């Protein structure tokens, strides 16, 4: 269960930021994440960060979830962002990355493939078990001691010593 490796985590590029019609606090993104059409995911960033501050960057987002309907809006993934206080902030690839691409770990093989979805059951879905392991250090994101790799370089976040969820 503790495996990284059945973990889906590709870049995505937001194109729209819209705040939810229900529930405020759930900003609705719009990220093209490589696929036919750019999948609709919800975050609650809202309550710390505004719409400009997502807008037009590339994030992070675990994407073998299975497709949920919070609060009469859609969401088919979630963006990883990392926590230190009361400050969050989004993790960040480095810059030329190509959209849709595999975060994989350093010294992780890239033919072992994540999960096709993950269970709709939190306690048999592995992120919530990898999710401690999962921490922010000196700016860089961490596995397990293990540094996240895109195509560029380490995945970057502004903050330091930070919790990853």
């Amino acid at each position: 269960l503790d495996d990284i490796t059945r973990l889906n985590i590709i870049v995505g590029y937001v194109e729209e930021v819209e705040i939810h019609p229900d529930a405020d606090t759930l900003y609705c993104l719009k990220i093209n994440v490589g696929e036919e059409k750019s999948r609709d995911i919800c975050s609650g960033l809202r309550l710390k960060k505004n719409s400009e501050d997502l807008l037009h960057k590339y994030v992070l987002v675990l994407a073998n979830l299975k497709e949920k309907s919070l609060r009469g809006r859609k969401s088919h993934g979630m963006v990883l962002c990392g926590s230190f206080g009361e400050q969050i902030e989004l993790l960040a690839p480095p810059d030329g990355v190509n959209v849709g691409e595999r975060i994989i770990c350093e010294n992780m093989d890239v033919n072992k493939l994540p999960d096709k979805t993950l269970s709709f059951d939190k306690e048999k879905n592995p992120f919530f078990h990898i999710q401690p392991h999962l921490l922010v250090k000196n700016g860089v994101a961490h596995y397990k001691d293990a540094k996240w790799l895109s195509s560029k370089g380490e995945i970057t976040c502004p903050l330091e010593q930070g919790t990853i969820s």
